[PDB]
């Protein structure tokens, strides 16, 4: 979960 992680699914 590394810094500026977009959403998925």
């Amino acid at each position: 979960r590394p810094p500026g992680f977009s959403p998925f699914r």
